[PDB]
């Protein structure tokens, strides 16, 4: 398989387009009507940084959890002794773009547990094969992956 290049995104369209992760609905806050859309991920095969000490990095939508758990398995098989690591999941800090999918729990920023940057291009490729709807080699320090929202009723 072929790693992504720095700043490459797949599919090669903007994140919030139909063919990628789709439109932003709105920010989910902790005491909001939509907080129930988020579920915590307690997978022992994923390392969550949780530098906030709030557990926010673990909260995500069901589709996000499904793709992330699949990626966790492929990371361990690619590099024995290494695990998937999440540095950002749902965000309440306002530390992303104004309509970031992190605010809806539909995006994660990821690394490997060893923080070996030489692996990140391949990590991004694994995220694509794990089925994330948009994958962006955003920083030398992390990959940004997002998923579609569930369909309206
Ligand atoms: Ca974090
Ligand atoms: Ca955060
Ligand atoms: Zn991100």
């Amino acid at each position: 398989l072929t790693p992504l290049a720095y700043k490459q995104f797949i599919p090669n369209v903007a994140e919030k387009t139909l063919g990628a992760s789709g439109r932003y609905e709105g920010k989910i806050t902790r005491n909001s009507e939509r907080f129930k859309e988020l579920t915590p991920n307690y997978n022992p095969d994923i390392i969550f940084k949780d530098e906030e000490n709030t557990g926010a990095d673990r909260l995500m939508t069901q589709r996000c959890k499904d793709k992330l758990n699949a990626l966790a398995i492929s990371v361990m098989n690619q590099w024995p002794g290494v695990k998937l690591r999440v540095t950002e999941g749902w965000d309440e800090d306002g530390h992303h773009s104004e309509e970031s999918l992190h605010y809806e729990g539909r995006a994660v920023d990821i690394t490997t547990s060893d923080r070996d940057r030489s692996k990140y291009g391949m990590l991004a490729r694994l995220a694509v094969e794990a089925g994330f709807d948009w994958v962006y080699y955003e920083s030398k320090a992390h990959i940004h992956c997002s998923v579609k929202a569930e369909n309206s009723v």
